[PDB]
């Protein structure tokens, strides 16, 4: 299949988190309207990830969720402390075509499939967070503050036996920085999955995007490079093109 380039949006209270650079928008720091924007350039697909205080959360989440379906076309994926059935539930009939589950789901692997059983495979995304622990890859939760001792590679083929449709993959020895995907990381995971893989962190310049599509990701996630215009969009898909990567331009 095509490759896709994605656009991760953190969010809070309605809000991107940092803003961005873009000054043609009416407002830079309004998720809708920059996730509008993206579709507009050529990004294939958006993620919201959520992190709104509790009390309002699940009302924030859903008021996202309703403005961006009836403003975007693309598929997008909502996520952020997303612990159970009936928020997923919810979320999904509000307008999201998919949740990120990762915490919850390492905690109870039939989440996945209570959530797949309603909304097929394809709506549920497994965010996995893995970083090299005394040679091994291995799984952390809590955004990456604990070490669950679960295998890497035991839970990728856990995650696809449940159901999942997708595996959102962060490798948190380089997410935060700019020096390129884990693509040691990627190549682990491939064989062991039939599942698309969408790599996540480490991405600073378009180079980046094509060494991690010859990895074996089928979908490459990126934030505030895209946010702060590091990388423009129509330059990469250009750029990918031309190096032979099937990338929609369309």
């Amino acid at each position: 299949l095509a490759k896709r380039i994605i656009a991760c949006l953190d969010v809070k209270d309605g809000r991107v988190v940092k803003g961005t650079n873009f000054e043609n928008l009416r407002d830079s720091g309004d998720p809708v309207e920059l996730g509008k924007f993206y579709s507009e350039i050529g990004i294939d697909e958006l993620v919201f990830l959520d992190i709104t205080a509790s009390v309002e959360k699940r009302k924030t989440m859903l008021e996202l969720v309703e403005k961006v379906a009836e403003q975007i076309d693309i598929p997008f994926t909502v996520g952020g402390g997303i612990h159970d059935f009936e928020t997923a539930s919810e979320l999904i009939l509000r307008g999201a075509d998919k949740v990120s589950i990762n915490t919850a789901a390492v905690e109870n692997p039939s989440l996945i499939t209570q959530i797949a059983q309603t909304f097929g495979s394809q709506a549920v995304v497994v965010a996995i967070d893995a970083k090299r622990v005394d040679g091994e890859f291995m799984v952390f939760t809590y955004s990456g503050k604990k070490n669950t001792g679960i295998l890497l590679r035991d839970w990728v083929v856990e995650v696809e036996k449940r159901g999942a449709g997708e595996i959102l993959l962060t490798s948190i020895d380089r997410d935060g920085t700019k020096s390129g995907y884990d693509t040691e990381m990627i190549r682990f995971v491939r064989p062991l999955t039939t599942l698309p893989i969408i790599a996540s962190g480490g991405a600073g310049k378009m180079e980046h995007f094509l060494e991690a599509f010859l990895a074996g990701a089928d979908a490459a996630l990126a934030a505030s490079v895209f946010h702060f215009r590091e990388i423009d969009v129509r330059e990469l898909k250009e750029y990918l093109k031309k190096h032979g990567v099937n990338v929609r331009l369309e």
